Parts: C-alpha cells; sequence; structure tokens
C-alpha cells in the first residue's frame, strides 16, 4: 500500500488560500481527502534587501519566502504555476514531499507570460521546502525562489495560540554588506558559499522591531522554519528560551527541550515555544557572524507580567541586538534616497546616523555620548572630536589606541577598527554625533570618508 | 562484558570478497562468528575526475570510494594492506568501528611495495567510513583514500531488492571546475575548505545517465551512503522522493520519513527507499551549488508504470539535471584528447558543444535553438549570431542586455554572464551552434575565447 | 506549570565552586532546590594560542573555555559578573538554558572595573553554552568568551569514573597558522568564516601529549563537549572508539553507539565513553583539515593491559598525530623567545626543529633520517643535502620531483611542496637535520628561508 491511502478525493474541489510570510493559512480542519487547487505566480521585482540596498528578487507570490501552502496528507493537489509577463527568466517548481521525478520540475516549466499545471498526491505528511528548479538552479534559489508547503497529518496538528512562518536564506551581492544601491547577484561568491547577507524572510529587519512576531505569556507558538539555502546550514537557535519540540520534515523523530538545532540546506522543521516571561526572544543562525554581522536575526516579542522568581533581568537592548533594537531604521532608507536624488540634508544624515549609532557606537560611548569617565571617552561635547573631524573619520575606519586626552581626562585604551562600515554609514554616524550633545555641527560626507579610506 | 561477545571464531577462515562502487558484497548470511581475512591494495593512478580533466587519485582497491568491506558483528578481522610498488607515498588505514588507537593506523603503515597486517574484533555493528591516516592526512583523504565497511548485526539486515554504495567527497584542484588537463591537488583550497568539485563516487557523472543506479516500481533499495570529506558536511537529499529510514553509523536511533539529512564529514548512513512511480530520483548535497555547479548529483532510475493518481508529470530533463540528463558526455572527452593531440576537427567541437549546450543554453534557447518569439531569441538560423561571431563569444562570457533585433523581432531582456564556462567550453558550444540549424558553419577556437575573456 | 517546579530554595545559600578546563565540579549531590551564588570575573590577557604565537584572549575566569558552572534543575541562581579593571572592553553574559531575554545579557552589562548581577531560575536541565553578548558579539566570542553550564536533573547524572570539559572554538588571526608573534584578531577572516586555528580548550596542544585526559581500561568517561564557535559546526568524532551515548543540551533524545556527531555552533553535548583497550583516543573535528592542519585534536589516553583478541595493533604515533605525538613542543616556544631576544643559538634551533620534524618530515624520511632505500631518500649523512643547503630550503618550500641521486642510489619520486611551513619552521627543521646524523652542521636562518620563498 502507498502511504496517505485515504481513498479518492471527496467533497468539493478546494481553492487553496495561500498566505504571505510570516503568516500561515488556517488549519485545514477536514476529515476527508480533497482535490486542492493551488495557484502560484512568479514575479521578478526589485525590493529592499536592506535599508537603501535594492536587489532583484525572483519570487513565488511576490514575497521571500514564497506563499505558504497548506494541505492534508492524502489530498490530490492540482498545482498551477504562472510566470508573470514582466519576467525575463523561465521558472518551475520542485516541491519537497512530492512523489515523482523533480518534485514537479519538468511539468512546471513556465516561460514568461505562460502557465503550467501538474497534479500530485500528497502521500507524505510533514513540513517541506519548495523551490525553483530552473537552470542555473542555484541562481534561482539565491534570488529568493523558495517557500514552505505543510502537509498536515489526517487528524491535524495540535492546537496552538499562534502559527508563524520563518525562512532563512543566504544571499550573494556584488557589493559588500550594507553597500547602497541596486546590487547584482554575484555568482562567484555563490559558488564559494560566501554570502554577503544571511536573512530571515528576505530582508534585514524583516522580523525585528515593529515587524516582530508577537505572543503573550502563557501562550504557545508554533513556527514553521525553512532553510532555503542555497548553501548554508543553520545552527538555528532561540536566545533566552528553549524549543519544547523540534520535528524535521515529516520525520517520526521528535526532539524535545533543545535550544540549538541544525537545519540542512533545503530542510525544514516545525518548532514549538511556550512563552514564560516577557521580552524579546531572538531566532538566530548561531554561526554567529551570520546573525550579528549579516542579518540573520528575527524576534518573537512576548507581552505580559514579569516573574522575578524566574528572571530578574531586563529586556534586550542595543548591546546585544545592535541597531535592530529600535522599531525600524527608516531614516537610513530616506537618507540613501536623498543622496540618489541629490537632496541630502544635514538632518537627513543626522537621523540616519542616529539609527546607525545604536549598538555600533553606543555600546562603549553610551546612547547619550557620555562614555564612562577614564574608561570610554565622551562623544558628548567632545573637545577631541571638535578639534579634528578628519581624525574622527580615521578613528572610525582604522581604530585608535594609546594615551589621549578628552575633556580634560586621560584615556589609554583601544577602540577597534570599524572598516566594515560603508562610507555613507561613517559619514552619517559622524554627522549625527557632530549635531548632538553641544558638538559644533557641520557634516561629514561619504566622499570625505572615501578619501580617508584610500589614504589612512 | 564487551559488545559483540559471541565467542571465539568458528568454521573456516573466510576470505572477504570486496566490491567496487556502486556495488555491495552479498549479505554475510551467517549465524556464527568467523575469522575474516581482508586484503586491500593501495594504487595511485590518474583517472578522469571530469571529461577531459585528469587527476592523480590515491585509492584503496583502484576506485574512489575504495572497495566495500562487509563483515558480521563479533567477527575477528585479519586486515592486510598492500601498497602497490608504483606508489610514491606511504599509506595506512583508520577504520571507523575498530576498537583501538588510530583505528588501525600505526600497525598498517605501508611503504610502496610493502605489506602490513593487523587484527581487530568487530565489536560495533554499523556502517563506517575507513580512510587513510598518513601525514598529511587531509591530502591523502582529498586524493580519494576513503571507503565503507559494513559490520552487520548478528541476524543480518532486513532483505531488500537492491543494495548500492554511494560516497560523497570534496576535491581540490589547482584549476577551476571543468578546466581541462591533469590537475594537481591544491593545498590552499583544501585548508580553506573551498573545493572545486564535490562528487559522488570519484567523478562527475559517476552515477548519472548510463551509469545510474536502477530499480523498478514496488522495489526496495538500500543505499550505504558515506561522506569521506575531507571537509564538507552533506545536506544529503533525494529529489522527488523520501527516505523510509535513515540510520547513522551503528546508532540506536533510526529516523523515518525524511527527505533531507545531514551527514558529517567522516560520517556514514544507511538509507532505505521504496520505489513508487517511475523516473529519475536525484541524490544531492542540497547545499545546492555543490550539486548543480560542482558535480554532486547521482541518479536512481526507476522503471515501471506511471500512476497518474500519484504523479501526473514528466521525467526529469535538462532544465533541472543540466548536461547530465543525457546518457554521457563522451564527446567532451574526445574533443579534449583531440586538442591535446593537435587533431581537433570541426565535428569534434560540434559533438562536444552539443553535449554542453543541454541545460546550460537550452533552458532558454530550447534544444532546437528556436527560443520563444519575443521572449528568448533564436539561435536557429540567427541573423544576429551570423553577423558577428566575436560578439557571440562576448555574450556568452559577459552576458547581454538591452533591446536587440533577431530575425526581425525585438527582444528586451537579460542573458546573464556565463563566465564560469572555460575557453574550450565556450568555443565548442558556439561551434555546435554555428554548425546547426542552417547557421553559417565555421568554428570558434579556445584561443579566440581566451582573447575575448582578456579584453571584454 | 513551569518545568523545574520543585518549590522555593531551601537549605543555605551555596557559593558555587567553579572549575577550570578540562576539569568539572563535583556532582551537586543534593535533593532540594537551592539558591546558588555564582561569581565569574572577566579577564583580558595574552596567552599562547600556539608555541611562540601570542593572542589577546578575552576570558571568563582566566581560561578558554571559561570556568565550568554546575547547578541543579530548579535552583535559583544569583549570577555575579565582574569585569577586571585591566579590561579595555565592556562585557556581559548570555547563558543558554536561562529563561529570559538575552539569557541575562541586558542585566549583566559590565564596564571595566564594575560588577553586575542578575537572578534566574534554572528551569531547564541540560548542558548549555554560555558566552559574551556584547557588541560586536562575534568578536567577543572569537576572542574566547564562552564556556559551559551544566544544569543537572534532580536525581543527578549516573555515576562515572571521570568527567572532563572540552570545548571547540574557531579563531581568526591576522597571521597565518603558526606564524609567530602577537597575532591580532582578524575581522575579515571571521566574517568569511575562514579560521586560522580551530582548537579545543583555547590552544594548540591544550589536550595532547603531557596534557592529555586520562583513564584506565574498564572505566567510564563522561565528556561535556561545547562548541563555542563563533562560526563552525563540528563533525565531532573519536578516533579508534565509539560513544556509548550522545545527548545534546537538555534534549529528550539520546543517541547511542555512534562515532561521529554534528555539534552546532553554540551547541553542547554530553558524551560517554567506556575504555576497552589501552592507547590514545583522539577527539577531532572530522572536517579533517581542522583537526590535522589547524589544531583541532585532543587526546584521551587509556592505561591498562592490551587485549590482542580485540586489537592486535600499536599505539598511535607521529604518522597520524604528527608533531603532537610527543609530550610537548616546548623547544619551539623557547626558540621563538630566543629569536625575539636576539639570542637564538644553533642548539635552540636544533631542538625546535627536532620537535617540528616529527610526522611533518619523519613520515617519509623516518625519525632517524634513514628513509627507505630507493623509495624515500635519507636525510641521515646525506650527500645531496650537504652539497647545497639553499637547494634544501627550496625543496621544503617548493617540493622536489624527478630523478636524483642520494648516497649512491637513484630516486625517482615526488616530495610535495610544504609551503604552509613558516620561515622559522623551515629554518629550524633544516638546522636540526644539518646537526644530526653526521651531517655537516651549520644553520639555516628564517631570513635565509624568506629569501628563497620570495624567489623560487
Ligand atoms: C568600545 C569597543 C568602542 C566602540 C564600539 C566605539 N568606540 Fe570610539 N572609542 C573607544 C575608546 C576606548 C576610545 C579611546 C581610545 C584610546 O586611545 O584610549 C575611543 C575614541 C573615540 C573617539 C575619539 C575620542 C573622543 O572624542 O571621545 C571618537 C571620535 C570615537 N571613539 C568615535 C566612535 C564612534 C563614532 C563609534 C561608532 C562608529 C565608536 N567610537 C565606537 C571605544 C569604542
Ligand atoms: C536564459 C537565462 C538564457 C540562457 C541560459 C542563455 N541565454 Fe542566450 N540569450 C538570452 C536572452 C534573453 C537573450 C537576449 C538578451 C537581450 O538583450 O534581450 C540572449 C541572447 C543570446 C545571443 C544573441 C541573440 C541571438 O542570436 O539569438 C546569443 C548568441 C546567445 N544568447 C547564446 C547563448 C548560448 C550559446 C548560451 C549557452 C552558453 C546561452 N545563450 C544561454 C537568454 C539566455
Ligand atoms: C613523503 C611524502 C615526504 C615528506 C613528508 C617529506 N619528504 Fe623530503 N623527500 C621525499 C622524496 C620522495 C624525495 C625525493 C624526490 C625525488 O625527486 O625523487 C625527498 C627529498 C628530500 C630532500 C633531498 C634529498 C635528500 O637529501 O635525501 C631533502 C633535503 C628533503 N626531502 C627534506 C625533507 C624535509 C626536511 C621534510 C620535512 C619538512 C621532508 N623532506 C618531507 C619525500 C618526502
Ligand atoms: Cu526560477
Ligand atoms: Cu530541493
Ligand atoms: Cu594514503
Ligand atoms: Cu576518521
Ligand atoms: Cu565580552
Ligand atoms: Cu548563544
Amino acid at each position: 500500500k502507498l502511504p496517505g491511502d485515504f481513498g479518492p478525493p471527496r467533497g468539493e474541489p478546494i481553492h487553496a488560500v495561500l498566505t504571505s510570510p510570516p503568516l500561515v493559512p488556517p488549519p485545514v480542519n477536514r476529515t476527508y481527502p480533497a482535490k486542492v487547487i493551488v495557484e502560484l505566480e512568479v514575479v521578478e521585482k526589485e525590493m529592499q534587501i536592506s535599508e537603501g540596498v535594492s536587489y532583484t528578487f525572483w519570487t513565488f507570490g511576490g514575497t521571500v519566502p514564497g506563499s505558504f501552502i497548506r494541505v492534508r496528507q492524502g489530498d490530490t493537489v492540482e498545482f498551477h504555476l504562472k510566470n508573470h509577463p514582466s519576467s525575463k527568466m523561465p521558472h518551475n517548481i520542485d516541491l519537497h514531499g512530492v512523489t515523482g521525478p523533480g518534485g514537479g520540475a519538468a511539468s512546471s516549466f513556465t516561460a514568461p507570460g505562460h502557465e503550467s499545471q501538474f497534479t500530485f498526491k500528497a502521500l507524505n505528511e510533514g513540513i517541506y521546502v519548495y523551490h525553483c528548479a530552473t537552470a542555473p538552479v542555484g541562481m534561482h534559489i539565491a534570488n529568493g525562489m523558495y517557500g514552505l508547503i505543510l502537509v498536515e497529518p489526517p487528524e491535524g496538528l495540535p492546537k496552538v495560540d499562534h502559527e508563524y512562518y520563518v525562512m532563512q536564506g543566504d544571499f550573494y551581492t556584488a557589493g559588500k554588506y550594507r553597500e547602497k544601491g541596486l546590487q547584482p547577484f554575484d555568482m562567484e561568491k555563490a559558488i564559494d558559499e560566501r554570502p554577503s547577507y544571511v536573512l530571515f524572510n528576505g530582508a534585514e529587519g524583516a522580523l525585528t522591531g515593529d515587524k516582530a512576531l508577537h505572543a503573550k505569556v502563557g501562550e504557545t507558538v508554533r513556527i514553521f522554519v525553512g532553510n532555503g539555502g542555497p548553501n548554508l546550514v543553520s545552527s538555528f537557535h532561540v536566545i533566552g528560551a528553549i524549543f519544547d519540540q523540534v520535528r524535521y520534515e515529516g520525520g517520526t523523530n521528535v526532539q524535545k527541550n533543545v535550544q540549538t538545532t541544525l537545519i540542512p540546506a533545503g530542510g525544514a522543521a516545525v518548532v514549538k515555544f511556550t512563552a514564560r516571561v516577557p521580552g524579546s526572544y531572538v531566532l538566530v543562525d548561531h554561526s554567529i557572524f551570520r546573525a550579528l554581522n549579516k542579518g540573520a536575526m528575527a524576534i518573537l516579542k512576548i507581552d505580559g507580567a514579569e516573574n522575578k522568581l524566574v528572571y530578574s533581568g531586563k529586556e534586550l537592548d542595543s548591546v546585544y541586538l545592535g541597531d535592530r533594537a529600535a522599531p525600524n531604521m527608516s531614516a537610513v532608507t530616506k537618507a540613501t534616497q536623498a543622496s540618489v536624488s541629490g537632496t541630502l540634508t544635514v538632518q537627513d544624515q543626522v537621523q540616519a546616523g542616529r539609527a546607525l549609532f545604536a549598538g555600533t557606537c553606543s555600546v562603549c560611548h553610551q546612547g547619550n555620548g557620555a562614555g564612562l569617565p577614564g574608561v570610554f571617552p565622551p562623544l558628548a561635547k567632545s573637545d577631541f572630536l571638535a578639534a579634528d573631524p578628519k581624525r574622527a573619520m580615521n578613528i572610525v575606519l582604522h581604530g585608535l589606541n594609546g594615551k589621549i586626552k578628552v575633556n580634560g581626562q586621560e584615556y589609554d585604551s583601544v577602540m577597534p577598527p570599524m572598516t566594515q562600515l560603508n562610507d555613507d554609514e561613517v559619514a552619517n554616524i559622524l554627522t549625527y554625533v557632530l549635531n548632538s550633545w553641544d558638538n559644533p555641527g557641520g557634516r561629514v560626507s561619504a566622499e570625505d570618508v572615501k578619501k580617508v579610506r584610500a589614504q589612512p
């Protein structure tokens, strides 16, 4: 007998309602197998991969990851793929969980402006990645062509308070991390498995700040977690919490009470979380430079009463979360646009710099620039800053050590170089500082920084 | 008590019959512990790692992976390692599953032209990697010195219709992927874990096309899957199917009903597959640039009747499998040899280009060069191609965008650069196209392409 | 109900006794929940990451990994973090296993010369990584800021004969592997996940030779194994043995009878080993260039009677373990210091070269330099060596092939290049050889090698 042998489809054909991340369709809530009609459209479009950084994404349903599909084991799925006429590339689909060559790939080949269809029976319960399977496949996947399909067990999953959809991917831009402008795909970095960004849900900050996932103390949360790759394996982890359950694909095995779990490239898992105490819980790839240097962080924010018997401490802040502690970094987007338009004002720079100062600089110099006397020198009303703005550019790029005097006090410490900051970021940060805390005002330009970077 | 305590060896000494990949020795089919004599010979030799690409492999038994060894838990194994007189390096062996320092390494050190032996009891059931353990060990492993030993449980494994032997490895050549000639090992790429090839069974195409694994609808297939490394961890996956069972080494844990599973460097697993519907099922490392850009694909081809209730779609083709959809790429080998000999003909180039055109170019331009009017321009009887062959070289290497006119119709799309193609590959592809579909004939040489690559 | 609901703390407050690697605190041996006071101090200090190679480590408790903390599920932990006044950076802590945002991070922020405290209930049994969580977090982790906390189940873990503490990390120096001197952290290699060293317990040789872990035949050994990362996933493996049990974090799953197991970045596991036969058992990351080219090897040395029925072979030697077979490589440290001081003698070089010759050269040329007539030429009383010392430098760096005559016998083989050896290493090795085995004496300097490396 084949698995999923629940007989022919019955009832009426069901048009599947698909959802955009990070939301999930409702439970199927059905006791009979059905014919389920799935309609998905490929759209190629520019979107912001980071503030001020555009990328040409290739998408299933207009999002990265693509629309979530939810069916029942034993269903007959009539899958329709449409390729929007604006597309330049052909596309197709391989759904993990399909029983048949290519997971649908040969029969779903769809040129721009065309449609295709194929039918499969969902024999296999589980959570599964789907992705494009069009040569060059790695390029298509790298450009965002992946999503999740859930094939429910016949009785449904246990009830929870919230269900969310989170998918990791690695991305390959010609430019470096946070370098502004429309960034091409970089095939050489992709072949070498050297991503410039590693993201949840297609963008930096997609699930942080005002875009966080939400729940309340006492509630249960199920997260459908994909790893589209193309190349990286996620050391997937929740900061400050534990997973009650982790189940990979449709596996019989269920691990319970783990905090860190390896998700293969192309893999998927269902995790369950129970909210205990309020605050922000961070989903990360614990290959930690991905999480804290390339974008791979997402937030589940829990509302409710503190329990000092369980945890006496404070909510997360910019020391750990960096510049993603805040609701958003919209000022960076605005300043980048203003630079393109040739209308960049001092205030545009100040507000972008404010956003970027958090964590990056405030960890040592404090959010108010006061530092810590004799330990971390002040940026507030700083004589040393005022005396030489070009020196300040060199300090950000190249670091500073040795004995200095600031506001009448000696320091003898080490500020590491921060050369990974882009010219606009340094410029904006320093313009923020110059226009705060009784400093002398004025501005630093990206071009000013470019010149210092070329001659330390 | 130690595990495997089934008493002293009984019966007669058994000379083990070892098999070359992808075949496996028969089940031991024995109820008593034996003394098993294993004889393995190291041979260093050039073989083709890809068509026209030679490599000096170091082998156990003349193959990569090395010969498969099959014994029973509780057996006493008298292991004999011989190092062929033609060898330049000394060699030895570490068998995972051996209880004792180095897994045999110190007592198996064997200079060229020598032999060694040691004896161990197989206490531990499971599937296990063996490999060379001679300084510099990573070099020996990278050169192909790894294989599998199966230690059966006393009652044997459950009966299946087919057993196969598949082992992943990462390889490090001085040249780039598909660059022709005898390629040295590259220690710098090896230390950086930046392989040029990632392969099953020692070569591109080792298990594709006419070298695929076979079974029929309804049959069960057990695959002994190794990962020799040296360095990579496989996101091991079957496209279009599921694994009934995955069991690592001799672990008590068995995962069931998973499609994607992580195999450590040095690790091994036993997977089971049940054939449901006909077609080609692809074993891959789903760190997908390895599978589709570096060689890490293998095929299990299933014969039998379609079942439209389960899968309505078609067999895999070159859109997904690329140039490995075909039975073989022997024409590439032949053309590379003819170049070396100084006898390369137009037809030699045409037949190599034909092989290389599949997927790489046909995904957009079609197998007949017709394209799709207004979407993908024709290569068949193409005025634009004929008008400027050097332009065509530049388009392959460097891409093309913007409005063009071909055969009286405007196109306004994007052909990505294909700079990873080697000079001979571009030359051969374009010579194929020029000599097909009423195009004007002639040829493009590797030297012609080299010149365009040096000045875009 | 929350997990760990064993009621309020009772008895007296307990001041936790923390241990330095590779030792573990005693079992808590307690049937009631307690208030446990933990005091940990951050110290930034230079230590030797390899012989003659200094690094500025940032530590919890003065060691890498940091001090081991051992508590009972259901305990209330009052955690005190102090930052030594000599520190330049602020620090904090995220303990995996803590229920609360950041795992303690916001409330543990501690500037140099300050202290902080927070309280948490240990709801979650398991073995857990702790680490610094101060921007830039990856830098702090890379500099050594990680350790383990064990939260025992209420009944305690089963009794074993020995408990040890082993933690992997990846490290990023500006210089190459084994390049001498004080090495800065390299942010570019860290972001690219390209470590120069991969170590157990903070240094090359930390757990080899005279620093090996010990047990006797018949004894059980539990190892608490961490992977601090920041970035790598360990293919964690024991050479020549098997793990009776592997349990990750506080997971319900326990794998039994495996040799190779994947430990995520940030992950931890408890493994159990039973000693069967004497000799050295190697813990490695089986992404094997890490183990054999970057430092990722540790030894469990078992004392007792051989059992020829189980294993007939010899103890590990330098063929497999390389230059870590010996008790230590102190002579390298001494020679590097003498170079810095300008007092380097011939004998200083000879003794450093002796240490470095093992495995690296002896695998082929033998420990006595005799080679194997006609196969591996002698370095003992070698006419060919004596005839041209600069040629010998070129051979080490750049290899040698083709027909040569040494001591009246022809060789026609291949010595691979060894360009990864640093100038001082080549110099010292060759000075050792020149001053051994009736060779002519004299010396080779690092500067001599530098010149040959610049012009092959
Ligand atoms: C802690 C790790 C720091 C971070 C992050 C940043 N800075 Fe810093 N800064 C730090 C120290 C210890 C010092 C003094 C070094 C010494 O030689 O003793 C400094 C110094 C500066 C200065 C100059 C002095 C002053 O005006 O107070 C400037 C202008 C400065 N730092 C700016 C700055 C900015 C803009 C940062 C974010 C990009 C930043 N610093 C981070 C320590 C640390
Ligand atoms: C789809 C992703 C493509 C692949 C793969 C290949 N080509 Fe292509 N090609 C494509 C487009 C959309 C265009 C037109 C670009 C525009 O500006 O609108 C082209 C064009 C060419 C041409 C020139 C026009 C013609 O003669 O039809 C040539 C000679 C050409 N392409 C060759 C070619 C070859 C040999 C390829 C495999 C190496 C190949 N193309 C791949 C789209 C795509
Ligand atoms: C086996 C893989 C080797 C290792 C490791 C090392 N050497 Fe070697 N060496 C080897 C061979 C096969 C040869 C001869 C090459 C040929 O063309 O046939 C050599 C040669 C030398 C020589 C010159 C000849 C001599 O004096 O015997 C020297 C000086 C030499 N080798 C030194 C040397 C040192 C110092 C090494 C460790 C750094 C070393 N070799 C490693 C094979 C192998
Ligand atoms: Cu696509
Ligand atoms: Cu896939
Ligand atoms: Cu070998
Ligand atoms: Cu091994
Ligand atoms: Cu720190
Ligand atoms: Cu962590």
